[PDB]
Parts: structure tokens; C-alpha cells; sequence
């Protein structure tokens, strides 16, 4: 069982055959337990990533619900670089300052592309 999350590549494995359509740009969110445990993930966007399309107001009440620890993004990127966009880390500000608000810890967030990832942690860029 892969669900435990110790750093972003276990996030990159949990997403593999999760993408619906490669082609498109999705941005998902995973909740995590105490223990980093993926309890599910949801779709939000399916679309162009504008930060307009971003409702924290959807993302936290399931993860309220699920009594989720943690979140964390995925956004896949259908060309096939995992560097980030000015979207990307816009959606990126405001997720994690709500997310500690209401302390349920933006803990990264990770493009995916065909083989590849990127970590805005590990880019010191969360």
C-alpha cells in the first residue's frame, strides 16, 4: 500500500492512470490524514488553470469533511513540462494561506507531466 505520502514522488505514483484525459489540464487536490495517509482526491478544475476557477470555499469543505489533516495539488501539465506557470503559483498563494488559516497545511504542490515532476517544496517555492 503506496497511500503513505513521504515526498512527492509518492504523490506522482498515486496520480499515475488517475489523469482522465492527458490532453487536458486538471488540477486535483489530495487529502491526507495525520499520518499522510491519501484517505481520497478530488477533481476541481478540468479546464485552463485561471485562478478565478479556484474556490477555496469547495476545496476545504471536502476536506473539512473528511476530517483531512493535509491537502495537496496536483496539476497536470498535458505538454510536457513540469515548470510552473504564474497561474500555478498563484492558485499556489492562495491555497496555502487559506489552507493555514483554517490549518489544514498546503503540504505541496506537484506538477505532473509524462515521466516527470516538479515540487514546489522542493523548489523551495511553497
Amino acid at each position: 500500500m503506496n497511500l503513505k505520502v513521504k515526498g512527492a514522488r509518492d504523490v506522482f505514483e498515486y496520480m499515475k492512470g488517475r489523469i482522465p484525459d492527458e490532453t487536458k489540464e486538471h488540477l486535483f487536490v489530495l487529502f491526507l490524514s495525520t499520518k499522510n495517509q491519501i484517505l481520497r482526491h478530488e477533481t476541481i478544475t478540468i479546464g485552463t488553470l485561471t485562478a478565478s476557477l479556484i474556490h477555496p470555499r469547495e476545496i476545504f469543505k471536502a476536506a473539512i469533511r473528511e476530517s483531512a489533516h493535509s491537502i495537496i495539488l496536483v496539476h497536470n501539465h498535458p505538454s510536457g513540462d513540469v515548470q510552473p506557470s504564474n497561474a500555478d503559483k498563484q492558485v499556489t498563494s492562495i491555497l496555502k494561506k487559506a489552507g493555514d488559516l483554517l490549518q489544514i497545511e498546503l503540504l505541496d504542490h506537484v506538477i505532473v507531466g509524462n515521466n516527470d515532476w516538479f515540487s514546489f517544496r522542493d523548489h523551495a517555492l511553497l
